[PDB]
């Protein structure tokens, strides 16, 4: 019940994502979501990914191995402290990864659920970061873009012919 994900140089990625209102049908696409992300072998995965410009990501802390799943449907970061560099990659850009990658330490989020009742969560470290990349998908942005520029053009030169052929392949 996967979708094939959506590689850089399609410009759904690239989209400002639109609210949910009809949540209906949100867990069940979710949990195709979630499928595709657990084949992947990732820990989040973004509407925008599967094609969808929609404010909708899951995540998790295989499906029996996980502590906490996450459908974060209309997500807001209402505060954020902290600041730490760390590794990320993308499903979208297969292979590639940044090391230092600055994120909010802690943050606050308000979102809905599948069912679209308000929650609020705080998170800290590695599922903060999981939730601020998930996020910066539904604003039509990438992990290299939160690189200050001189690291962020680094990053673009460095891995220039893979990003070609995900372009073209997109």
């Amino acid at each position: 019940m996967v979708y094939p994900i959506r590689l850089y140089g399609d410009p759904v990625l690239r989209r400002k994502a639109r609210p949910v209102e009809d949540f209906s049908g949100i867990k069940r696409l979710a949990e195709d979501m979630l499928e595709t992300m657990f084949e992947a072998k990732g820990v989040g995965l973004a509407a925008p990914q599967i094609g969808l410009s929609q404010r909708l990501f899951v995540a998790v802390e295989l499906r029996e191995l996980v502590r906490r799943v996450y459908v974060v449907a209309n997500p807001v970061i209402t505060y954020r402290e902290g600041l730490v560099e760390g590794t990320e990659g993308c499903l979208s850009l297969p292979g590639l990864y940044s090391e230092e990658v600055p994120r909010a330490e802690r943050i606050r989020v308000e979102y809905q659920d599948e069912e679209g009742r308000g929650r609020v969560l705080e998170l800290e470290g590695y599922m903060a970061r999981v939730f601020q990349h998930e996020i910066d998908h539904l604003d039509g942005i990438l992990f290299f873009e939160r690189l200050p520029k001189p690291k962020r053009e680094a990053f673009l030169e460095a891995n220039r012919a893979e990003l070609v052929r995900f372009q073209k392949e997109a």
